[PDB]
């Protein structure tokens, strides 16, 4: 005689307990996707700040030009 | 015979599980992409 | 005959291939983890 659907029911409850954990990790990893996107946003912000850093380094090369000029005589 | 017509729910559920694996694939892909962005950023910083 | 191996092996192959697929996913995320360790070492350097 062929076996019965005890295989069905017990394995159903097992695979469902595991799949809800998969979906829980999916929830937290969508949250983690949003958080990583926010990290990317903040990093782009700090890189825009290093653009002001580029402006300031240009200011410093202008400043060294000016200091050389003024130092030329005294 | 058995009357267990309620297995189609679990079948489409394991199919949505396939979609869930492809969706965590999309997850790691978008994270890798934003990571490439920020690695170009940090390369600019180191330069 | 009772409910036969049609839906059974359908969902079985589904969950098995997609479990090895989850394995490949976590391998890709392991690549992600390594690359984020890299980026975080760089950011620790710049914070220092």
């Amino acid at each position: 005689s062929p076996l019965q659907q005890g295989d069905l029911n017990a394995l159903v409850t097992s695979v469902q307990s595991l799949a809800l954990n998969v979906n829980e990790i999916l929830n937290t990893v969508r949250n983690l996707d949003s958080r990583m996107n926010q990290l990317e946003t903040k990093v782009d912000r700090i890189l825009s700040s290093q653009s002001l850093i580029q402006t300031i380094k240009n200011d410093i090369v202008g400043l060294k030009a000016g200091m050389a000029t003024l130092e030329g005589m005294i």
